[PDB]
Formats: structure tokens, C-alpha cells, sequence
């Protein structure tokens, strides 16, 4: 179902709606696509722009709140565009940042309208977006050099999220009525270099289920079962994969590992029945 040369600048992200009839393209030509897939067709409606610098990646709301798409760029600022009668326009414009934002997803529809924001300016930011149209903002220090990622925890406060560091550190955030902002719960170290991406799983099985790829060339799937219960660090292989690592997926169910590489390859991984890992 090729939807060949989609873009003029290289592109940087390929993300669908919850189901997966149209599609979402950032690249950096500072722009985004919005289409239509069906068998093997694919019709390219809006094109969106405002962007400064290369749009990094992209995010689909939960239906619930209609059709939304956020995009984030180097340009230190991260946007999201309505629907709103077949014709897509920019909603809202959100830029805290001072420098590159790589990541944002969506908070799962229960929390909200949520938004979670991470920037190479080393801090990460929470937004929901309200009525009238001025939001609550609430941002906090990650890490080191930057950060790379934001993926979410599924819902349970008890509002969690990991994090990768710019600075080699993977962390875990829960919310906090007390604090009044997310803080920090653990630390996990691994990594020799930078952490690429960090993707937290739906799988609601026994034991939690997080990964994270890095510019050290490997994914350590950090597998904890309880509160007490520190997080297992697990080798997906005990060598190095040819090239970096830049992103790490979680499939809707079957928990099946999608490890977007940088050698250009995509591979699919699987831990069979003792606990290790295997393709497919």
C-alpha cells in the first residue's frame, strides 16, 4: 500500500489515525500531510504549514475530542490542527521550549486532551487544552544534554511516563496532587550513549513493559511487576545492532516489539515463553 515519494525533503514520520483510514507525513520541508488509505489508494488532502524548521514527529488525538493531529519541529515549537469540516486549520500553537522538540503523543482520551512534550531544551511539558482556548501549562526538568522522548503509561492520579535522556537516563514520572506536578520515581540506567526513543506498553498483563533504544546502538526492555518491584534490565540481544536506534513501537495487543533501526531496517521482536526475545 506505497504511497511513494509522499514528500520533497526527507521524511521523518509516518503515524495514522486510531483507525487507520487516513494517514499523517512530517518532514523537513517544515511540512505535514494529511490522507486517505483504502486497499492500496491513497488521496492527499491538506498539506500543513507554519512550521520554521524540519517537523520532527506527530501525533493522533483520541477520536473522542475529533479529528486532531500535533506536530512537533526544531523550531522549538510543537502545533496541533482541527478538521473542522473536511478543511483543516491550525487550532492552537505550542511553544514553551527554548530549542528542538522531538517527541509528543497524546494522553490516553481518559486523562484528556492531554499533550506531552519533550525538547532537546532538556525539560518536558504537560498540556491540555481547555475551552476558550488559553491553556494550563506545566513543565518540569528531565534531563541533562535534552530529551528525546515522552511516551506514556496506560491509565490507572497514578498518571505515569517514561522519559530518554539526552544524557544516557531513562526515567519514570507520576502525577502528584501534592507536588502539583509530575516527579520523578525511577532512574534506570543502561545505556552508554544517548537514549533515541522510549515507548511505554498498553499491555495490561501482570508485569509492566517499557522499551528503549539508544545511540548505543541496543533496546533494554525494562520489565517491572509491582510498586516494590524494581525494573529488570533485559539485553534484547547481547551485541550490537550494525547502526544507531531511533525508534521503538508498541503493538495495539499481542505486545509484539516494532524496532525501527537506522540502518534502515525495521525489526519485529517477540519474548517466547521464558522471557528472552525472538523475531517474527
Amino acid at each position: 500500500v506505497v504511497i511513494a515519494n509522499a514528500h520533497n525533503e526527507m521524511i521523518h514520520d509516518a503515524v495514522m489515525d486510531y483507525y487507520g483510514k487516513r494517514m499523517a507525513t512530517c518532514s523537513s520541508d517544515k511540512t505535514i500531510k494529511i490522507f486517505e488509505v483504502e486497499g492500496e489508494t491513497h488521496k492527499l488532502i491538506d498539506t500543513l504549514t507554519g512550521h520554521e524548521g524540519p517537523v520532527w514527529r506527530v501525533d493522533w488525538a483520541h477520536p473522542k475530542f475529533g479529528t486532531i493531529l500535533a506536530s512537533c519541529s526544531y523550531d522549538g515549537k510543537v502545533m496541533i490542527w482541527k478538521e473542522e469540516n473536511g478543511r483543516w486549520s491550525q487550532i492552537a500553537v505550542h511553544a514553551v521550549h527554548s530549542a528542538s522538540v522531538n517527541s509528543v503523543q497524546w494522553a490516553p482520551h481518559e486523562y484528556g486532551p492531554m499533550l506531552l512534550v519533550a525538547s532537546s531544551d532538556g525539560k518536558v511539558s504537560v498540556v491540555e487544552f481547555k475551552e476558550n482556548g488559553t491553556t494550563s501549562p506545566i513543565i518540569i526538568d528531565a534531563h541533562a544534554i535534552g530529551v528525546n522522548s515522552a511516551s506514556w503509561a496506560p491509565a490507572t492520579e497514578s498518571r505515569k511516563f517514561v522519559t530518554g535522556g539526552a544524557d544516557n537516563l531513562v526515567k519514570i514520572w507520576k502525577y502528584n496532587s501534592d507536588a502539583q506536578t509530575y516527579v520523578l520515581e525511577s532512574t534506570l540506567e543502561g545505556h552508554s550513549d544517548w537514549v533515541r526513543d522510549v515507548a511505554w506498553s498498553p499491555t495490561v498483563l501482570l508485569r509492566s513493559y517499557m522499551a528503549s533504544v539508544s545511540q548505543d546502538r541496543t533496546c533494554i526492555i525494562w520489565t517491572q511487576d509491582n510498586e516494590q518491584g524494581p525494573w529488570k534490565k533485559t539485553l534484547l540481544k547481547e551485541e550490537k545492532f550494525p547502526d544507531v536506534l531511533w525508534r521503538a513501537s508498541w503493538s495495539l495487543s499481542g505486545n509484539v516489539l516494532a524496532l525501527s533501526g537506522g540502518d534502515n531496517k525495521v525489526t519485529l521482536w517477540k519474548e517466547n515463553l521464558e522471557g528472552k526475545w525472538e523475531p517474527a
